[PDB]
C-alpha cells in the first residue's frame, strides 16, 4: 500500500501540470529526476516544440520499454467541471482531472513499477526503458516518431514495448490491445500479471499511432491500462484502487518477462 501511495502522489503531481499538447509543463523533468536517482541513464530528445525522454536501466537485450505521453487534450469550459481540471482532487476513491485516465495515472504506475523492480533487482537481465513524449494527442510529427527514428539511426533495439494507454472497457484488466491496424513473451507476461493480480483474464483486441511507430522497430507492442470511459471528457477520473492495481500489474509483468 506504500507503493499504491507512491503511484497516487506521482499521478497528482503530473495531473497538476497543465500539459496541453505539445507543452510538457515539466512533467518529463519530474519523471527523469526520480529515475536518474535510481541509476537510469537519461537522454533528452527535444525537437521543435515537443519534449521527448528516453530513459534506460541496464545494458543487455532484451529491452522492455514502457511508452506513454505527458500531454493532455483541452479541458473545455470549466463551468462543466465539478473539480477544477488540474486540481488532482481525490473524491470518494476517484482521482479527478484532465489526464487522470489518459494517461498520467498509468504513466505514474509504469514509472513506480520500473523503480520498484530496479530497486529489488539492480543486476537484472536486459534493459528497462521509458519512452515518453509531450505530443501524442495532437499532430505528433515530432514526438514518439522522432525518438523511433533516432534509435533506428544508431541501430538501437526495442524488443518489447508496453504502451500504458487506458485499454480497459468495463473492468480493469478486461482488455489488452495488440497487433496491426490493418491486420509473444510480452502478451504472455501482461496476461499472467493481470490474472495473478486481479483474477481475471484479458481479452486481446486488434491502437495508438505511437504504438504503431514503435512496432516498426520490430518490437512486440502491447497496450494495457485503466478504464477508458472518461478519457477526453469533462470530469475525467480514475480509481485510486485501480492505480494501485496497475502498479502491481506492471511490476509483475517485469518479473514475468525478465
Ligand atoms: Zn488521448
Ligand atoms: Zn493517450
Amino acid at each position: 500500500n506504500a507503493m499504491k501511495e507512491k503511484v497516487v502522489s506521482l499521478a497528482q503531481d503530473l495531473i497538476r501540470r497543465p500539459s496541453i499538447s505539445p507543452n510538457d509543463e515539466g512533467c518529463q523533468q519530474i519523471i527523469a529526476e526520480r529515475l536518474e536517482k535510481l541509476g537510469f541513464q537519461i537522454e533528452w530528445m527535444p525537437f521543435n516544440d515537443t519534449l521527448n525522454l528516453w530513459a534506460k536501466h541496464g545494458t543487455s537485450e532484451p529491452v522492455i520499454a514502457f511508452a506513454g505521453h505527458t500531454d493532455v487534450v483541452p479541458t473545455g469550459d470549466e463551468n462543466q467541471w465539478s473539480s477544477p481540471p488540474f486540481s488532482a482532487e481525490i473524491i470518494d476513491g476517484m482521482l479527478y482531472g484532465r489526464g487522470a485516465a489518459d494517461m498520467k495515472g498509468s504513466l505514474a504506475a509504469m514509472i513506480v513499477a520500473a523503480e520498484e523492480y530496479v530497486k529489488a533487482n539492480p543486476n537484472h537481465k536486459g534493459t528497462i526503458a521509458l519512452l515518453i513524449t509531450s505530443d501524442e494527442e495532437a499532430t505528433a510529427k515530432d514526438g514518439t516518431i522522432h525518438v523511433v527514428e533516432t534509435l533506428m539511426a544508431r541501430d538501437e533495439k526495442i524488443t518489447y514495448c508496453m504502451v500504458g494507454e487506458p485499454s480497459s472497457a468495463k473492468n480493469l484488466g478486461d482488455v489488452v490491445k495488440n497487433g496491426r491496424r490493418g491486420g509473444g513473451k510480452l502478451l504472455d507476461s501482461i496476461t499472467s500479471a493481470i490474472e495473478e493480480t486481479i483474477g481475471i483474464t484479458p481479452k486481446a483486441e486488434t491502437g495508438t499511432s505511437d504504438g504503431r511507430f514503435i512496432a516498426l522497430m520490430g518490437a512486440e507492442v502491447v497496450e494495457f491500462g485503466p478504464l477508458n470511459s472518461t478519457i477526453h471528457k469533462v470530469n475525467e477520473c480514475v480509481s485510486v484502487e485501480d492505480l494501485g492495481k496497475c502498479g502491481e500489474i506492471y511490476h509483475k509483468m517485469l518479473v514475468n518477462l525478465l
